């Protein structure tokens, strides 16, 4: 699994309120 990690970085991270 190399890919939709970026999706995942880009989800995550906007829950680091």
């Amino acid at each position: 699994e190399m890919r939709l990690s970026k999706f995942f970085r880009d989800f995550i991270l906007q829950r680091k309120k």
